[PDB]
């Protein structure tokens, strides 16, 4: 299309989020995505634990998955028939949201309100939602190796990734995951459970002395590696790669302590790196301390560009300047970047929570600055609460094996009450 | 009597702020613009009060407030211009309104209302931040007594003018803190006032010369020579221990055994951002270069902008900043009331700067200046300085070059990297490279 009212670059979580968004406002909308993957909008959690534990052998095409309702679903937010063609999208009666998948926008024209994109083609907006997410990233060892060795090792972030690394580990009977976060914990599980059948062998290595070492207080850190272990998982910590290489076939890391893994493939979960290329063409300000680019507590960044997702840099007005990944937060910074497109002029007010399942045993959701470098009080009863502080008030909730009561903790970190007694305050979380 | 409702809302009564009721009012013709300033005064430009102010053949120029650029008033505008902020809402075609000896003390963004310090309570539907800042102390007088704290000058306002000019006509010796652009301009207006009546004028900083932090180490260096040679006692290198008084004189005890004995103090040692407004209004102060924190149209909020010495922006050329200019206001403040009015355009056309140092000594800059960057000079009495960043102009100097800025202000716009900045001096007229 030439000229289309509401633009949103990328086509993932926060960009469905904002469409529907402002689709809900503006009940005429006409809303155009342009998205550089071939696929529709689809979320991502699935891609690492529903889709694993699966007894659909076609689960591989199908791509849905029941829920812990029970309820099966798609991972795709809609059906096709939910969107309209491009070409129609400036004729259809009552507008509509239309998705131009292939195509990757590689310049924009703040001043003239212009994009353009790999095929030379040149769209016009009126309001523009920037939603590119972020690109996985790598690791220098891996890097300085030749191609045999990037060639082995993945990089996990799409509906691709989940097809090869599926493929892989009916392929080989040696996985080496690199990365001790969320992403390299939930496919050591879900590798741990596909590897019980066939007798292989799964690997995790990481620098920290336990499973999230970043996030969680190294009491429970411990505790969930133990659980990741019981999944089948051989897990190394205190590893920090020193290089990478292949002998007779084979991968080999060599690890700063001496110690050495003889492994067939890698997966690299280390990270993510904010897809920021737009700034420069467009003069956008990035975050040099978080990365992304940087915008107001109104998610704006100029005066008809928003930037919500992984790659949003915002001004949060009772937590400070922060960037977060979590799939809920690009539904809530999505949402909200449609409403402010459409008049709202509302901050970001809503905390969004982020969710773990290790197993389906282990569970965890979490709310708010959950920082493992931050003080914390862990009141537990297999079960507990975690308690983030910071100027003698309650900013990051972890909820252990505790479900159905996240508005409680959001309510605790609005309220920025300061707490005499947090075996109290766990009690609200039916500890005792 | 504040109207309970007004469009636009401007706070503070400053540079800024009236370059922004000047560009709103153009832009909108009926426009219902309302200034709130805790100032007893109209708005008024500040650089007359420490140069032309002082060099005035009238002696009556403390009354009158004015000057000889063509002769004019410090006041950008006379009252006739305004409107009272009663008839405001009722005048046609609108106006300008200031509210005078009114500070605005609580800000709700989420209401679109400001409170006042008597507690009137103003709604707004588009509003300006147009605060500047409060001039900095020294701890040293911060732990002197009374009597210090009563014969120290912090020099921003008219009052602070009147108030000095007097004190130079009564005392022998007065002291001036502080070797920047403020300070160094106060000794020449106190220095030749000085020769007239027999007095001294000292100035102490920490820096090896003048501007020390601004110009190179041989500029400082010249610069301080042409103010001794204004009459003003210089003392570089001297960081102050301790204050007091003592035989009804004060006594400056400096960090090495230096001695200073004067009767008045005068502190410019700079400017500290007023961000009170942020805390309630929930706006974000950059931890860097302080003020607040606004993108590259000066925005903060939906509907509330930033302009001035107040404003820390992101510049699309240069970087995020924050700059205490005179031009700066004006063209900040200009930008802001036309982004009131639905311009969204970015900061674009560089702000300059300029300092009278005596009738023989007159320089004018533009972009990054800071004498930690790597410099080039180029010298014929006048040169420029090029400051460098990336192998690019980035600022620069004019010393003696005048009805030049226009194309300074090209050299650092195209981002060229030149291959012989003499070249590029033959464009400012010069035909001794450092
Ligand atoms: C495997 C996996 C599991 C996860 N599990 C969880 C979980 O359990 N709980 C949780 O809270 N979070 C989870 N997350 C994080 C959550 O998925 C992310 O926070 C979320 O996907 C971010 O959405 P987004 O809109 O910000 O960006 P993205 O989902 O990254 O979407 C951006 C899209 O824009 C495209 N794009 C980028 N640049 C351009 C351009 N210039 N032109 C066009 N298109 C462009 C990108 O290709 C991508 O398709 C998981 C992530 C992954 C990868
Ligand atoms: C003596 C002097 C000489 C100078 N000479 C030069 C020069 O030669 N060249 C040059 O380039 N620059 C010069 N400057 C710098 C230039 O004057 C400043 O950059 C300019 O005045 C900045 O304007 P502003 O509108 O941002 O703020 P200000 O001029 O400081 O105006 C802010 C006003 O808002 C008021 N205010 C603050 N908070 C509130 C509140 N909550 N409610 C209501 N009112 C409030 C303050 O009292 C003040 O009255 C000089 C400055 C001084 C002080
Ligand atoms: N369970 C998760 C919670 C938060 N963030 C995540 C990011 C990735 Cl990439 C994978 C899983 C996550
Ligand atoms: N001549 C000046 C140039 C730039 N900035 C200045 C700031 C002050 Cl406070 C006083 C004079 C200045």
């Amino acid at each position: 299309p030439s000229h289309v009212p509401f633009l949103l670059i990328g086509g993932g979580t926060a960009a469905f989020a904002a469409a529907r968004s402002i689709r809900a406002r503006d009940p005429g909308a006409r809303v155009l995505i342009v998205s550089e993957d071939p696929e529709l909008p689809y979320m991502r959690p699935p891609l690492s634990k529903e889709l694993w534990f699966s007894d659909d052998p076609n689960v591989t095409k199908t791509l849905r998955f029941k829920q812990a309702n029970g309820k099966e679903r798609s991972i795709y937010f809609q059906p096709p028939s939910f969107y309209v063609s491009a070409q129609d999208l400036p004729h259809i009666e009552n507008g509509g949201v239309a998705v131009l998948t292939g195509k990757k926008v590689v310049q924009l024209d703040v001043r003239d309100n212009m994009v353009k994109l790999n095929d030379g083609s040149q769209i016009t907006y009126e309001k523009c939602l920037i939603a590119t997410g972020g690109t996985p990233r790598s690791l220098s060892a891996i890097d300085r190796a030749g191609a045999e060795v990037k060639s082995r090792t993945t990089l996990f972030r799409k509906i691709g990734d989940f097809r090869s690394l599926e493929k892989i580990s009916r392929e080989v009977k040696s996985i080496t995951i690199i990365g001790g976060g969320f992403l390299g914990s939930e496919l050591a599980c879900a590798l741990g459970r596909k590897a019980r059948a066939l007798g292989t062998e799964v690997i995790q290595l990481f620098p920290e002395k336990g499973n999230m070492g970043k996030i969680l207080p190294e009491y429970l850190s411990n505790w969930t590696m133990e659980k990741v272990r019981r999944e089948g998982v051989k897990v190394m910590p205190n590893a920090i790669v020193q290089s990478v290489g292949v002998s007779s076939g084979k991968l080999l890391i060599k690890l700063k302590d001496g110690r050495k893994v003889e492994t067939d493939h890698i997966v690299a979960a280390v990270g993510l790196e904010p897809n920021v290329e737009l700034a420069k063409t467009g003069g956008l300000e990035i975050d040099s301390d978080f990365g992304g680019f940087r915008v107001n507590a109104e998610l704006q960044a100029r005066s008809n560009i928003w930037v919500a997702g992984d790659a949003a840099c915002f001004y949060d007005i009772k937590l400070g300047r922060r960037r977060v990944e979590h799939h809920d937060h690009a539904v809530v910074s999505g949402r909200l970047a449609g409403e402010n497109m459409t008049g709202a002029a509302k901050p970001y007010w809503h905390q969004s929570m982020f969710w773990s399942d290790l197993g389906p045993d282990v569970g965890y959701e979490a709310i708010g600055l959950v920082d493992s470098s931050l003080p914390t009080v862990g009141v537990f009863a297999g079960k507990g609460v975690i308690f983030y502080l910071r100027d003698k008030v309650v900013v990051g909730i972890v909820l252990w094996n505790i479900f159905n009561r996240m508005p409680i903790a959001r309510k605790i970190i609005k309220d920025g009450e300061q707490h005499e007694d947090l075996n109290e305050v766990a009690k609200l979380f039916n500890i005792h």
